[PDB]
């Protein structure tokens, strides 16, 4: 019955792209994901790929067994991985003293 499926999405790929990719670049109706993680020599790795359709409209969940430190992004717009650099929070303290003007 009724099924409009065209793929609307191009996304550029960083670190790993699919060997079928195009100027490093990908197409999907899924949702455009990129993700940071910290390994053990204390190196940050940053990639980012296309994701297939799943079913979630808005919703990027993970799976509860993860033991390790990183972010991870996900975006439903066009280039939105391009000019995306996923990036670790800032530190944060709640106390605070005066040490020097402005």
């Amino acid at each position: 019955g009724p099924e409009d499926t065209l793929p609307f999405l191009k996304c550029y790929c960083s670190g790993h792209c699919p060997d079928d990719a195009i100027n490093n670049t990908c197409i999907t109706n899924g949702h455009c994901f990129a993700i940071i993680e910290e390994d053990d020599q204390g190196e940050t790795t940053l990639a980012s790929g296309c994701m297939k359709y799943e079913g979630s409209d808005f919703q990027c969940k993970d799976s509860p067994k993860a033991q390790l430190r990183r972010t991870i992004e996900c975006c439903r717009t066009n280039l939105c991985n391009q000019y995306l650099q996923p990036t670790l929070p800032p530190v944060v303290i709640g106390p605070f003293f005066d040490g020097s003007i402005r």
